[PDB]
């Protein structure tokens, strides 16, 4: 699959942040930020 990097909207659905990455908010989409 093909995930997204930092700086980018993920969902929680399919499109999670698979990199080192969180989702924020991610309720229920969110973005790929470093922590």
């Amino acid at each position: 699959q093909d995930c997204p990097g930092e700086g980018e909207q993920c969902d929680v659905e399919f499109n999670p942040c698979c990199p080192p990455l969180t989702c924020i908010p991610g309720d229920p989409y969110g973005i790929c930020y470093i922590i």
